[PDB]
C-alpha cells in the first residue's frame, strides 16, 4: 500500500490520467485476498472503470492528458447525454469505490470500533457504504450490501492479510502512510465533479 503511493497532487490541482490509472490499478488486486468470492463483482466493478477510463485516455494521450481534460473534452464532444457517458461516468463510479475504501480504511485507522463487538470491521465498512454508496443504491442492492457484510473477514485478519513479517501498529501507520495523498487525490476527483456539475444523483 506504501509500495504504490499515489503522487501528491501539483500546485494546480491537475491529476494526471496515466499516472492516476496505474496508481489506482493496484487497488483491485487487494479484493482477491479478502477470502471471498462475495468480493468477486466488487473487483470486476471497480476494474471495469478504471478500464473504460484507460480505453477511452488511450484513444488520446495528450488531449486526456488530466483528469479535467476528461470532462471537459467529453462534455464538448457529447453534448446532451453527458455526464451520464464514456469515461465521465466510470469516473463518476470509480470516485465513489475510491472514497469507499478511503472512508472505510480511515475509520480503521482512527481506531473507531463496536466495543461490543472489537475485532469485527462491520461499523468500520458500514460507515464507508454510508459516506460513499449508499444513497446511490436502491433498496435491494442496500439489502445485498447488508449480506455482503457478513463475508468481511476479522479485523486482526484483514490487517495480517494486507501484510513483511509486522505488527499491526507498524502496518497501520503504513497505511496512514497511503491515506495522505490518496484522500487528497479523491478529494480533488470530488470537488471537480461540483465545479463542473458532473455529478448525478441516479440510484441503481
Amino acid at each position: 500500500l506504501a509500495e504504490h503511493l499515489l503522487k501528491p497532487l501539483p500546485a494546480d490541482k491537475q491529476i494526471e490520467t496515466g499516472p492516476f490509472l496505474e496508481a489506482v490499478s493496484h487497488l483491485p488486486p487487494f479484493f482477491d485476498c479478502l477470502g471471498s468470492p462475495v468480493f468477486t463483482p466488487i473487483k470486476a466493478d471497480i476494474s471495469g472503470n478504471i478500464t473504460k477510463i484507460k480505453a477511452v485516455y488511450d484513444t488520446n494521450p495528450a488531449k486526456f492528458r488530466t483528469l479535467q481534460n476528461i470532462l471537459e473534452v467529453e462534455k464538448e464532444m457529447y453534448g446532451a447525454e453527458w455526464p451520464k457517458v464514456g469515461a465521465t461516468l466510470a469516473l463518476m463510479w470509480l470516485k465513489r469505490g475510491l472514497r469507499f475504501i478511503q472512508v472505510f480504511l480511515q475509520s480503521i485507522c482512527d481506531g473507531e470500533r463496536d466495543e461490543n463487538h472489537p475485532n469485527l470491521i462491520r461499523v468500520n465498512a458500514t460507515k464507508a457504504y454510508e459516506m460513499a454508496l449508499k444513497k446511490y443504491h436502491g433498496w435491494i442492492v442496500q439489502k445485498i450490501f447488508q449480506a455482503a457484510l457478513y463475508a468481511a473477514p476479522y479485523k486482526s485478519d484483514f490487517l495480517k492479510a494486507l501484510s513483511q513479517n509486522v505488527t499491526e501498529e507498524e502496518c497501520l501507520e503504513k497505511i496512514r502512510l497511503f491515506l495522505v495523498n490518496y484522500t487528497a487525490t479523491i478529494d480533488v476527483i470530488y470537488e471537480m465533479y461540483t465545479q463542473m456539475n458532473a455529478e448525478l444523483n441516479y440510484k441503481v
